[PDB]
C-alpha cells in the first residue's frame, strides 16, 4: 500500500492500481471505497471516482506523480457517492466521463452529478460499443439489478482482473451490507452473470472489499440467495 495523503494506492498488475477513499457515515465508521486506475499505453483509464471532488482530484494528482500520462477517460459503476461523488473534479480536469445510461438519470435524486456520456447495453449485458468508444482494455457489462439497479461491473483485458463495484464482498464477509437500493429478488443472479462474463479473471476486485479470489463471486451469490 502507498499511502497518498488521506487516500490508499496499490498495485495490482503491471498496468493496474487500486486506489482506496474513505468517508466517515455517521453510525459505521469511516468506510473505504475502492475503484481502479488502468494504463492503456499513453493514456489512462479510471474506473470510479472517490467519494468526493477533493479526494478525486488526488487520484489525478496521484496519476500525475506516478504514470504522469493524460487520463482519456472515467467511467463509474452506480449513482451512489463512492463511485460518482467526484464528478466534478473529473470534468474540471477535462476528462470524459461515462456512466450506464441509469445512473446518468438516476444522478439528480442521489445527489450526483451525471457522467457527459451514456452507456447502454445489450439484453445479454454486454455494453453496446458504440456508447464505449475508446475503452481499450475495458470491457464493461451490466449483470442486472443486485447492489442497485444500475450497478454495472468491468474486466480488464489482458490481465486477470475483474471489479464487481459494490455488487460483490469478499469470501470472508459476514453480511452483503449497503443493501438500501438493492434488488433482493436478483441479486444472486446477478452476481452470478458477473462471473460469468468474466470466466478468467482469478482476481476479483471490488469497492468494499480487498482483492480476493473468485469465492468472492461464489460467497457473495451464496449469501444473496438468502435474499430470496
Ligand atoms: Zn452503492
Ligand atoms: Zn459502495
Amino acid at each position: 500500500d502507498q499511502r497518498f495523503g488521506d487516500l490508499v494506492f496499490r498495485q495490482l498488475a503491471p498496468n493496474v492500481w487500486q486506489h482506496t477513499s474513505y468517508l466517515d457515515m455517521p453510525g459505521f465508521g469511516a468506510v473505504a471505497s475502492n475503484g481502479l486506475i488502468v494504463r492503456d499505453g499513453g493514456r489512462v483509464l479510471v474506473v470510479d471516482t472517490a467519494w468526493t471532488d477533493d479526494q478525486t482530484a488526488q487520484i489525478l494528482n496521484w496519476i500525475k506523480q506516478e504514470i504522469n500520462l493524460p487520463v482519456a477517460l472515467a467511467v463509474v459503476t452506480h449513482a451512489h457517492q463512492d463511485k460518482m461523488g467526484g464528478m466534478d473534479a473529473l470534468h474540471a480536469a477535462g476528462i470524459a466521463t461515462y456512466a450506464n445510461a441509469l445512473s446518468n438519470q438516476l444522478a439528480p435524486q442521489e445527489g450526483m452529478v451525471a457522467a457527459q456520456h451514456s452507456l447502454t447495453f445489450a439484453a445479454n449485458g454486454w455494453v453496446e460499443p458504440a456508447t464505449a468508444p475508446n475503452f481499450g482494455p475495458l470491457k464493461v457489462f451490466y449483470p442486472g439489478p443486485g447492489h442497485t439497479s444500475d450497478n454495472i461491473t468491468v474486466g480488464i483485458d489482458g490481465t486477470d482482473i475483474a471489479f464487481g463495484g459494490c455488487l460483490i464482498k469478499d469470501s470472508k464477509a459476514k453480511s452483503l451490507g449497503n443493501l438500501g437500493d438493492a434488488d433482493t429478488e436478483h441479486y444472486a443472479a446477478s452476481a452470478r452473470a458477473f462471473g460469468a462474463a468474466f470466466p478468467k479473471a482469478s482476481m476479483i476486485v471490488m469497492s468494499h472489499s480487498a482483492p480476493d479470489s473468485r469465492a468472492a463471486i461464489t460467497h457473495t451469490a451464496r449469501m444473496a440467495d438468502k435474499l430470496r
